[PDB]
């Protein structure tokens, strides 16, 4: 399927153990893709002094339409040193891997896989 109906967790910042996908934009874009794909993926929220506590480059979920069964699609964007490589719409935050925190609640999205 060209997207995927998916219940994302939203985690604390300050809980956040693994503060980034890797290394690259490449390499970012794509281990978020497989996370999302095993259920391993978090989301932050992204406000004041959340960014410079995770790790770049960060990959962001940004509204790609104006929202099937309450799932807001949504499509991966990459960001490196103010560079964003993809063109979407608004954050609804960045994406992180999941490895047991805690969750304040529950994004659902449908990503453009």
């Amino acid at each position: 399927k060209t997207h995927v109906q998916l219940s994302l967790p939203v985690l604390q910042v300050r809980d956040v153990l693994v503060r980034g996908f890797g290394d690259s934009v490449e390499e970012v874009l794509s281990e978020a893709r497989q996370h999302l794909k095993d259920g391993t993926c978090g989301l932050v929220e992204v406000e004041k002094g959340v960014l410079p506590q995770l790790e770049q480059p960060y990959v962001f979920i940004k509204r790609s339409d104006a929202a099937p069964h309450g799932h807001v699609m949504v499509e991966l964007v990459a960001e490196l040193e103010g560079i964003q490589y993809g063109r979407s719409g608004e954050t609804l935050g960045v994406l992180v891997p999941h490895v047991g925190e805690i969750p304040v609640a529950y994004r659902k999205v449908l990503l453009r896989k």
